[PDB]
């Protein structure tokens, strides 16, 4: 069965800052692996701690850098099986991001909607990035939209949320092809309001 992973404060770093990515299972492993998926592919075998019914191990970065940056992975294992692991935890994305420009986030119709309008949340910039990824308070996995062509200044996103369920607070980032783990400083916050 598959650990927890998580980074300590989160997956998104500023260049330099800290982080710190947490293992961890109800299960007591003895080691977990944890895979690192980028440019410096590497994989860690960290030794689980016990604490009171969680076995975790952590992965401390004291200054993020672009060799750290990357899909991370952990898995639990345990010595009496040591050429077997476990189920791979879900992927988390390490990324450096406040180093360019920072894009503009808007809603269409409106971030104040009621429930079952269509939404679309538009990333945009005069920065040519080229890719723009969008981040919603308290869930997982960023969504990602390849920018528009240049209409002439601009270079945006348009991110469909579909019919309004539920509301959030968003934020949008631009990045480059040459290094998907690499963006820019966050928008400012977008409340979406579903009622």
């Amino acid at each position: 069965r598959k650990p927890s992973l998580l980074a300590h404060p989160g997956p998104l770093v500023k260049s330099e800052e800290t982080v710190i990515l947490q293992c961890w299972s109800d299960v007591m492993f003895e080691h977990f692996l944890l895979h690192r998926e980028g440019m410096f592919n590497d994989t860690l075998r960290l030794i689980g701690e016990h604490h009171d019914g969680v076995s975790k191990a952590n992965f401390s970065i004291s200054r993020m850098t672009q060799d750290l940056a990357g899909t991370y992975r952990c898995y639990g294992s345990v010595t009496h099986s040591p050429y077997q692991v476990s189920a791979p935890s879900d992927p988390l994305d390490i990324v450096i991001i406040g180093l360019y420009e920072k894009p503009s986030l808007s809603a269409q119709p409106g971030p104040t909607v009621l429930a079952g309008e269509n939404v679309t949340l538009s990333c945009s910039s005069r920065s040519s990035y080229d890719m723009y990824h969008l981040s919603r308070e308290g869930e997982a996995h960023e969504r990602r939209l390849p920018a528009g062509p240049k209409v002439n200044g601009t270079f945006q996103a348009d991110f469909p949320l579909g019919p309004a369920t539920h509301g959030g607070t968003y934020r949008c980032f631009g990045s480059f092809h040459d290094s998907p783990y690499e963006w820019s400083k966050s928008s400012d916050p977008l409340l979406v309001s579903v009622t």
